[PDB]
């Protein structure tokens, strides 16, 4: 490997990885550098140092930056502004992938870095709008990296093309996160869960975080739960097409933790109070775990049964709950 390659490595190893590494052929490079120029441009999207004004033709125009040599951003303050510093590196990198690849993660980088610029403005208001916002920011990350599996020909060119099922892929993940981290967002002055379902239980998202409203809390937490498990059916289809042993560790991996945070919020009061996480030990075996359909598919029942019988009846999304695991079983 090149010196500008193996720091592009080194960025990826910080930022994050092996799962990327031990990807099949071109599909390894395609995706740390896709990996890398996606970090950056969310790099830029996280700073609210940067004025909006600044931000939006950041943000619109990334997409070009991959095509200029010199270009890189010398103003963040957040933590991985290495990336930005030395983007001249990753854009060398980009411009050295096959045409097929680059012109992915530039299509990718562009239509992201739209809606990016679309929520700079406004916090998600209904479902549909948090389905949108989780599309420009990680459905868009499922589609070009199906699209890169089908380019790169380790997978059928229906991978690529199927973009809900690449879609759901990537709002499970976003929900999951987006939901577990329900209180650093909010120490952090984010918003991120939709209003429309916050609403109907306190005035103010905020207040989730205090003590008497712990029982309205978890409610919500469980309705949103519910809410991402409509995914797992096409994640269970997206999975399932998949005949490439790197690419489906790659794709399996981040699902199968997913599901386990899920099943770990589920009705947590402690998802008001820190951060919760599966155990380092757990994570390891489900990882190890995650390499064939039937292996990922009892996970999935495993998790999905202890959600099940852990629901309270009076929790006004229980019979939601109850049908979308009682189809992901069948
Ligand atoms: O700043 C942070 O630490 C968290 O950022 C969140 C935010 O700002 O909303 C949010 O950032 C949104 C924009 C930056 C995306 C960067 C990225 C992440 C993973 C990749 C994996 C492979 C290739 C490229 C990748 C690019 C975020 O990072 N959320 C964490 C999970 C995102 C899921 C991405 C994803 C989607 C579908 C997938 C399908 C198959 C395999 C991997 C997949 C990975
Ligand atoms: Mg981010
Ligand atoms: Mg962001």
């Amino acid at each position: 490997l090149s010196s500008s390659l193996k720091t592009c490595y080194k960025y990826l190893n910080q930022t994050s990885a092996a799962v990327i590494q031990a990807l099949d052929g071109e599909m390894r490079n395609a995706v740390c550098i896709f990996y890398l120029v996606l970090r950056a441009l969310d790099t830029l999207e996280d700073d609210m140092t940067i004025s909006v004004e600044k931000k939006v033709p950041l943000l619109h125009n990334f997409h070009s930056f991959l095509y200029q040599p010199d270009w890189r951003f010398m103003e963040s303050k957040e933590k991985d502004r290495q990336v930005l510093e030395d983007f001249p590196t990753i854009s060398l990198e980009f411009r050295n992938l096959a045409e097929k690849y680059q012109t992915v993660i530039a299509d990718i980088c562009r239509r992201m870095g739209i809606g990016m610029a679309e929520f700079l403005d406004k916090h998600v208001t209904s479902e549909q709008e948090w389905d949108k916002y989780c599309h420009y920011v990680a459905g868009l990350v499922g589609i070009g990296l199906s699209r890169l599996f089908s380019a790169s020909e380790f997978e059928d060119p229906l991978v690529g093309e199927d973009t809900e099922r690449a879609n759901s892929m990537g709002l499970f993940l976003q929900k999951t996160n987006i939901i577990r981290d329900y209180l650093e967002d909010q120490q952090g002055g984010r918003e991120f869960w939709p209003q429309e379902v916050w609403s109907r239980y306190v005035k103010k998202l905020g207040d989730f975080a205090k003590p008497e409203n712990i029982d309205l809390a978890v409610q919500c937490l469980n309705e949103l739960i519910t809410n991402a498990l409509h995914h797992i059916p096409d994640v269970i289809t997206y999975l399932s097409r998949l005949r490439n042993q790197s690419v489906f560790n790659f794709c399996a991996i981040p699902q199968v933790m997913a599901i386990a945070t899920l099943a770990a919020c589920y009705n947590n009061q402690q998802v008001f109070k820190g951060a919760v996480k599966i155990r380092k030990g757990q994570a390891v075996t489900l990882m190890m775990d995650a390499t064939n359909m039937p292996a990922v598919k009892a996970i999935i029942y495993q998790y999905m049964e202890e959600i099940y019988h852990r629901i309270p009846d009076s929790d006004p999304s229980s019979s939601k709950t109850r049908q979308i695991i009682s189809t992901i079983r069948t």
